[PDB]
């Protein structure tokens, strides 16, 4: 099991990413796992 694109990360404890999507916690998207290169 793992997140899928767009998916919210967890904040301590969770499912991971998706490989190889990544967790983006950028300033207008909160933590959540984003394509490879969005």
């Amino acid at each position: 099991k793992c997140l899928a694109e767009a998916a919210d990360c967890s904040p301590w404890s969770g499912d991971s990413c998706c490989k190889p999507y990544l967790c983006s916690c950028i300033f207008f998207y909160p933590c959540s796992c984003r394509p490879k290169g969005w």
